[PDB]
């Protein structure tokens, strides 16, 4: 009836126990100590962090809760704007961007992304293919140059050029720096300097975005990039199109939502690999078995079953966007015994939903990808990466053809050493990833 | 290509081969002759006898092969209706039911059923105290009793009372009878009357419960409050009645003769029973055993799968293939084709297990994840695999724990083993002598 909550230290409340740059990781532990459920108290408010899948399936019920925008997102909003994954169910443009968008995310959809996925795909297989025999990976640094070029390059038809330096092009200079100073302001006179940088750095991702479509506009060009499908649809509902605004906060949305979680990803999921030798050579013989051609094909990506499954179970670990919060639209009460009132903010903690031990067994730490090889028949609302229902990530199909695609890859052309015997380090910013892993591939010699 | 079949009797086909008491044990023999797959037919009927791990493990595949009735089940399903163990996968109840009892079968449920459990473990050890120095246990008779009134006090808060009787309560009468008919048929009047005699005592509870509106730590009071997370359907009152037989059924005699067949492999094997009591010893220090102390009786753990490796009491079961497919690149099958695993020769796999096969050696399960995968299945597999896997080993451990704190065992008549096959296996005859350490208790 009472909600449990941690020990209150006068005034300051429960923020002594979260004094961490790790703050999920350190709430983990808090929801081992008291359950399912507990409430959060910090001097200027109150949250509630959720851990079971039967209180996130209540949770995840659209018409008692909806996404609510925390001061991360607030925050993010100064530059993604009211692109999807910064707006309230209840905009305008919320709405209108998913119905005209989903159909160029869906699954079907993929088919027509992935020429531009496996350039650049190949692009970092030969980046590895030409590193001489002392040198080394830094893991999340690569996959974090790939995700970015990928989305530039099937999201708007630009080329980065990541792979081609040591400093990133500018407008990727600038995004890293706003995100950055955007999740630093929460945990805040000399931030004057930081203030005008914020400012520039807006100026700097408006400025290309901008003149890239007004580019696009002006020659007429058609291309297999979201940004001709956002300048020709339609939302069906109000008959109306984005405008150029609101298609430039899109663009920005798809690079700030999907680089580091989809990096992250590949990142953890070579990780897993690395430290469960014998995980690694089932998965690399799959690959092998399946990518017969110098470049894998869409119908190899989907053949490569073992390979997603390794994907679901990094996810489940270390779902790399690891929290998202919701609001109750009205006055309920959440599973029979906690009393919400309107307004009232719920966490979802999904690394620590995806140790619920009733629902996977008790061995909830263990890397298992077995675990996902019949998908129908995991409970209900017991695995969440992908956050919950029409709020839930619009990249979802779009993340796992290409970390399948790139871990394929990997696998079928090199073996991997984990030379530093490397001690997993988890840095939270508005995602998770491995920080600093690193490791060293020798090439199994496979023409491209 | 071509699989192997044993003699054909005409028109019979390999039907007499099975007119034996022991028929599982007999297949066994026919899979040492035939290898790891054979075709077995009767008059109306095919199915394909799998040995192997290599076999076993695309067979479970669950894109592949889905749970089949056997006529076992479907005999079964005269009394057990459209409870977990007697429905396809594709009936609503099935995938109802499941979801609903999921979470009370986990492992963190069994906090919640330790409590009776220990309740009927501390009555058979309490008889065991009793005995006068010229008496002896009837172990499978005595591990029954244990196991089907835990079940009845976990299962629907009912006392079956099988330690103050000679005879047992009425419905475990009819149960046993009515699933000796069924498995006979592989009369007709008194199995009707088994069946209302087992209908009207559930049915009675249920409502009962549902008038008093008490809530109880049993599987009765989860089923009466559950909502399907699918459909947002409660189970009705006739489906809870068949799942409460079937936990009775499916638990009750597989999990007995578990117990008794590692009590006989612990009397034969000394050294593998000394270092169990001493495990015991350690870690049950209590008058009364606590859920975190059953947990910490890994050899316990190890000395129960073993056993399970061995003779695997529910021995074999079976699978339809849900779309033609070839099986081990080797054999082609059609959709709805019949697949059986045998157990017990699946757990002699040699390239698994080494050539020491026959030995009991709890240490095999060590490190439970070197097992590889599908090697080793006496719960079954996938979805259809046993819901009551964790009920089971809880109750067995904490049984065996207390066995072997408590007393040092006699094998007194150097019992012969006697496999016996019903539904289930057991060491028919199984007898020991108990001497008490005298512990408090
Ligand atoms: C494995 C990688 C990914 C993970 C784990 C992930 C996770 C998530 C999560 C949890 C949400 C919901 C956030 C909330 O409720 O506040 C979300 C929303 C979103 N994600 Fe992803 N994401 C990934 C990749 C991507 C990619 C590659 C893209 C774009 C190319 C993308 C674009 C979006 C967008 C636009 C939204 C907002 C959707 C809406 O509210 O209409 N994500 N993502
Ligand atoms: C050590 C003892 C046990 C063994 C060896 C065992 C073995 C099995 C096996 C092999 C199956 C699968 C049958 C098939 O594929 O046709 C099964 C299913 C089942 N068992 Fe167990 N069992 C044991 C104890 C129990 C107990 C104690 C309960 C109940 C409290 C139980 C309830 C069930 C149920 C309900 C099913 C069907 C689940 C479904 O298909 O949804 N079993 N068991």
């Amino acid at each position: 009836k009472e909600m449990p909550q941690p020990k209150t230290f006068g005034e300051l409340k429960n923020l002594p126990l979260l004094n961490t740059d790790k703050p999920v990781q350190a709430l983990m532990k808090i929801a081992d100590e008291l359950g399912e459920i507990f409430k959060f108290e910090a001097p200027g408010r109150v949250t509630r962090y959720l851990s079971s899948q039967r209180l996130i399936k209540e949770a995840c019920d659209e018409s008692r809760f909806d996404k609510n925008l925390s001061q991360a997102l607030k925050f993010v909003r100064d530059f993604a704007g009211d692109g999807l994954f910064t707006s309230w169910t209840h905009e305008k443009n919320w709405k209108k961007a998913h119905n005209i968008l989903l159909p160029s995310f869906s699954q079907q959809a993929m088919k027509g992304y992935h020429a531009m996925m496996v350039d650049i795909a190949v692009q970092l297989v030969q980046k590895w293919e030409r590193l001489n025999a002392d040198e080394h990976i830094e893991v999340p640094e690569d996959m974090t140059r790939l995700t970015l070029d990928t989305i530039g390059l099937c999201g708007f038809n630009y080329r980065f050029n990541s792979f081609y330096r040591d400093q990133p092009h500018p407008f990727i200079t600038s995004m890293v720096r706003a995100l950055d100073e955007a999740m630093n302001k929460l945990q805040r006179p000399a931030y004057d300097e930081n203030k005008r940088q914020f400012q520039e750095d807006i100026k700097v991702m408006n400025d290309l975005v901008d003149k890239i479509i007004a580019d696009r506009k002006a020659s007429g060009e058609q291309s297999d990039d979201l940004l001709t499908h956002m300048l020709n649809g339609k939302d069906p509902e109000t008959g109306e199109p984005l405008d150029d605004e609101n298609i430039r906060y899109q663009i920005i949305t798809f690079l700030i939502a999907g680089h580091e979680t989809t990096s992250g990803l590949l990142s953890f999921a070579l990780y897993f690999l690395v430290k469960n030798p014998h995980v690694l050579q089932k998965a690399a013989e799959e690959a092998a078995r399946v990518l017969v051609d110098p470049v894998p094909s869409y119908k190899q990506v989907k053949q490569l079953k073992y390979v997603g499954m390794v994907l679901n179970e990094a996810l489940r670990l270390w779902p790399t966007a690891p929290a998202f919060s919701l609001y109750a639209k009205e006055d309920t009460v959440l599973g029979g015994e906690y009393p919400l009132e309107k307004g009232d903010e719920l966490m979802v903690l999904i690394p620590q939903l995806h140790r619920d031990k009733t629902i996977w067994g008790d061995d909830v730490e263990e890397f298992r990808p077995e675990r996902f090889e019949n998908p129908s028949a995991i409970p209900q609302h017991a695995f969440k990466p992908w956050g919950n229902g029409q709020r839930a990530c619009i990249g979802q199909q779009f993340a796992l053809h290409e970390a399948t695609l790139v871990l394929g890859m990997m696998l079928k052309h090199f073996d991997f050493e984990d030379h530093t015997n490397y001690e997993l380090d988890i840095k939270e910013t508005l995602t998770l990833k491995p920080e600093g892993f690193v490791v060293k591939a020798k090439s199994k010699k496979i023409p491209l």
